[PDB]
């Protein structure tokens, strides 16, 4: 019995309750899954490839309907065409939007790539400024929770759409459960029923036994090269909800009077519908993973957040090392521990609209994928790194006991 | 010598000459596109895949540049994010057109698939008129010529854009030549050097030894499912020019912020690279094929438009027969001398928007693909139906015969 | 809590302590692939297709030293040219075998498909008997245990491999553990170190800490669409060993002269890369599963080999239901409780070469895939149905609980 | 016009008429295939994946009776699984033959590759000769044509194959035209009809209207990154011939008892569906290039052989330079006029069993590929280049105009 090994056996065994509810919740996943694949009747030539205009693309149209039946949606889109997540969001809000109108974030700021999309950050590149819609954001209260009156104050007879951000981020405040997102619907519901709800979904799918568009969401989107994807999609983002608001969404992606019939599948259908029912227990293996770092770490005096023993409603996990080097050796490790170009050592980069060095460790067998383990921050106060996916739960142990034997 | 055998030989020595000038553009087209490979250095690693995101993928962005090389202009998009040519004709219109902008169109209404795109259509899809944008077209004069005078009144301070049809598509009237394109740009220019010339390529590409882009157009757009696709394509679409608009054109297609730098190329590099050194030489096929098919139905007494002897600048050719038994009787001769489901019986089928069966030959290796020899056209008087593209001119010749000694 | 559910939560806790167990292989196994990654420099550019020839193809070799590594061999041969688990075998036994050798399988008659491979089926089709090499089989004690005697009666001065198949299969034998291998090995050499001992691994792969590599064995093979895929590999089958043995099999499935330095990769080599990786976890999937069915199906008064507390070496697991009805309601139920075509019940099969009718669920991704759950056997007395497999341990016990729910 | 125009002007009037005849024989055999398609009721469908086993998959094995159907054969093998054309060559000989058998080739030694096969080359690989079967070659006579009295002398009781090498390869000899291959085939069958007639077919293919298989041969093979691949297939070889033959050959492919009933497909059908009805055509690119190739050379003072005048069968043409700097500036030239990595200046570099530097042009879409445009030879006396291929034949002009240029 080693050092660190009986540190494992302590934190194993105290972390046990946690980690079985987690698989609770994803048998219970698994099977919301399975029953989406029968109800939608998915066979084997639901994976062959379309070319061309893509017209009656059966696969392209089945995995579409098996996303709406799992979000418990009207419709769905998740395609190829739709190449992320930040796309999938974009595509959602120029679908929707036109011009007079005003889109409104409640959960704060939104994360940085949607400042052009918005508008408050560059010019003449068509974000929705540039198109006679208008957008504001309301602060979180220093709690981190919705400050509801100053919601209440901004909301307008032009509030077409209310923005609600599910995970937190980089933001210094913490992911929104299912259950306080269905608190934000139901007020702004009951201020103008009319009143669209959109949340951006990332890294929340499969975390919880509910969904967004459980609790009253009108639509949602997110990236597949996170959760969803179950680390085998390739590329892609999805959008699930009403059937009117999937139809607009789809006419944006391609053109008006075509719309969401057109769009080649090509050779992605099987990743995605594999990924989608795997996705579930991946999602599991990252969590436990989350889990584990945050207990270990915070054993060996490093400080976690979330907590081992925090509600979890996304897979954000960090850890804040109060120093440098630490952090470093720490991110280091992670890729040094990783499948994928593995002697590739990350180092502090630069990085383009920031005044700090990034760090980050991404050896992973899709290009910027999520649900794979990866690893970064920002290189400043308080030394906070993100530690969070990991395709297997065993690769995440592993990983983070050589990250932890290697910088501590 | 068997009788039409005989005929054939008369026919083929008469068409000869301009075959062999056909063969010579071709051997400019495929020198222009062999220069452009070397000039930006393809390399077999070139073809290599990228996923995710679709950063940093020298690939995609070599294939652009050498887009960029054949058509003189200073940028490209081109990439299986474009689903088809109405999908980068949109891209342009909305990637460059903001509130208040006008769009005018001066070589008459354009092919009806735009009709929703410019707002003329249907009511809240996010049309140009959803978002503010105007729009009209200026129709032809009688004889197919452009209506400068028309032109000239409805040119005002607010045209952002003069939009320029190359193809007749199923409207009544002669396909614009390069020389015709290079008349109309230079006189809109005259009236405004500011304004954007946008020309919609479409069936045009590498059938003269220049594009429009070499007669002052601004910007063009295509479809890989045609011409520059060399038949090898799968999918896709083509934006070329200026810097500056296709920037806004890469904004439009994925989402301010991140533009033309993001896309995953997955496999699709290769064919489109392949299809595009081949296209000048399959377009060469597609052209000989239609002067053949005009020759053999004049000699048979049917009318042809474009006659056998006319100048060419795309690949449309039509036949009329007046009489609806010997229009479907051809057309079904076509799908059935056609490599793919050539046991599947064309007949009367209905439309959308569109009062008239239609009847259509569609027996191609790609869905919906047209350098590949197809046949189609609506069921009613004077029975015209379009004959056209040929992946080989030997193909072309055995369908087209059989088709006369089916029908005639 | 419900009644299935009680008995769950009794079961579950009754097989916690050799689950735990699994998951401890499953750890050490993931560090050891990883390992392997690791010392082979594996990175993104490993996954670049090639096409042609395959000359100097260094993702498709790197991928056979990462197999190499893990098996703890000199060299493998791992590719899709390998079209199966089959193929592979006969490639081991074709490559090494020359006229006037003989093979002996010692671990009784092997799996029915090597029977024409070694001639002892059919005539003329180029099985080792019609290229003058000899084959013969020892049967196993009662017992099932290894009859040595009888062995070393057998082996004789022409007797150049040894084959061992640690898969019971079919057989009415248990699955040889990695000991018992390393037993027969010891045994074989001490009579002849120059006798080549080769293992038919299907099945094993991941199971134990130790491979049969690892206790001697020469050479080894298996099935990309069993253990070693992932569940991602859509094809192939692989081989293990010494370099002078796989440079023969290379010989064998190429031609001499070029052997293994041939054959194009195309698009499979990420799958069987991320399948690797991801193989330890998947096979743990598996192996919980299997345990779980032969507790729950005890537990319901159903006979269940192996025991849920049996040594486990593979992932075969059988329960007998003594009642045709029952077999048939249960492989049913497996088929409605999968991810694809779980519409299309299976029913009672002709089956060439055998008397009996068979069936099978197969509601698989990837077609005839075993590292996914299925359920198959033949319809006779005692009602014997292998229910094995499962791609996460989530579904396997939705789909039994739902097959003991329908049958039982 | 310039001067090498000139000469261009005067070269491409004399050749015309031979060029004419090439076309004409392109259309025959464009024919050919295209009711091949129609005979086999070639869909959409039958361009579909087939995974894991690829049992029953119907795309496979419709696209093996098109290529029995257009070399009037019972039966073809045609598949990924088949490497290259050495491996298709190498799995006829292995298939059919057996210990006792002789094989004998009779169009003098065949190219290098086929040494190692057939055991004159290596010792151990598992050659025809470590099989006991026998093997011999019959030289030609001096003039190039079969040594009739030499072949009669050879042929006994144990004589199973007759080896016909339609194509010349690197021997100093005139490809067998089919005309010529018909004597021999007629002869040897008189001596004894139950011999098997085997004909390495690779370069012929739709070089003439009729195949070998026409001409009395039993089974034939050949390579699909050559001619019936249209440019397009990315790999893969095929076999056609008598159904027992072929029966054996898929044994040996795959193995007993399994045959040509499995081998996934995964994603090559439609390449070579596609190439194969582009083949005719394409083939004829290159015919015409060849006789341009010749008569330019001829005209520049340049030794080349094939004349341009002379019969045609295959694809190869050499010039002989009699200077090491014209050989290696005209090779050097055609890389620069190659599309892919045509900035890779090839030089005299080593090559496995040859005593003297060869230097190679491949700047190709698929690596090693030949139906596309390639250049080479060994650097010696009488400086001989051989110089073929072309996808199109405007890219052999454009590439030999400017070698020329380069060069002379
Ligand atoms: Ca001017
Ligand atoms: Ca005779």
């Amino acid at each position: 019995m080693t050092e660190i090994q009986t540190i494992r056996k302590k934190v194993e065994q105290q972390i046990t309750s946690l980690q079985n509810e987690t698989d609770e919740i994803a048998e219970f996943n698994q099977a919301k899954v399975l029953d989406a694949f029968q109800e939608n009747k998915v066979s084997d030539f639901h994976f062959n490839p379309s070319t061309g205009y893509g017209y009656d693309d059966e696969g392209r149209d089945t995995l579409e309907r098996v996303y709406a039946s799992v979000f418990k949606t009207e419709a769905a889109l998740v395609r190829p065409q739709i190449i992320s997540g930040t796309h999938a969001i974009s595509t959602v809000l120029f679908g929707i939007l036109r011009p007079g109108d005003e889109l409104l974030y409640i959960t704060g700021e939104p994360y940085d790539t949607l400042e052009e999309i918005v508008g408050i950050r560059s010019e003449g590149q068509g974000s929705l400024k540039d198109f006679q819609i208008g957008y504001d954001a309301v602060p979180l209260l220093p709690n981190g929770e919705i400050d509801y009156p100053a919601v209440s104050k901004k909301i307008s007879a032009n509030t077409k759409m209310i923005g609600i951000q599910r995970s937190r981020g980089y933001a210094d405040r913490p992911s929104f459960t299912i259950e306080k997102i269905k608190e934000m619907v139901t007020f702004v519901k009951n201020i103008n029923p009319n009143i669209i709800v959109f949340v951006d979904n990332c890294y929340g799918e499969f975390v919880e036994r509910i969904e967004p568009t459980e609790v009253g969401a009108d639509i949602i989107a997110g990236s597949l090269i996170k959760n969803p994807g179950g680390g085998l999609a390739k590329t892609g983002g999805y959008i699930a909800g009403r059937n009117t608001l999937v139809d607009l969404c789809g006419y944006r992606l391609t053109t008006p009077g075509i719309g969401r019939e057109a769009g080649a599948s090509l050779y992605s259908l099987l990743e995605m519908y594999q990924g989608f029912f795997l996705a579930p227990h991946v999602t599991a293996q990252a969590i436990k993973g989350a889990r584990f770092t945050a207990a270990m770490l915070a054993e060996f005096g490093v400080e976690a957040d979330p907590l081992w023993d925090a509600k979890r409603t996304d897979l954000i996990q960090s850890v804040s090392f109060h120093s440098k080097d630490k952090m470093i050796a720490f991110a280091q490790a992670i890729q040094a521990a990783s499948p994928v170009n593995a002697h590739v050592l990350p180092i502090g980069a630069y990085m383009p609209g920031y005044e700090d060095d990034v760090i980050m460790a991404a050896g992973t067998f899709i290009q910027g994928a999520s649900l794979e383990l990866t690893a970064d921050g920002p290189i400043r106060e308080p030394y906070q790194l993100y530690v969070q996916g990991g395709l297997t739960y065993e690769h995440v142990k592993i990983a983070v006991t050589r990250a932890i034997e290697n910088s501590l």
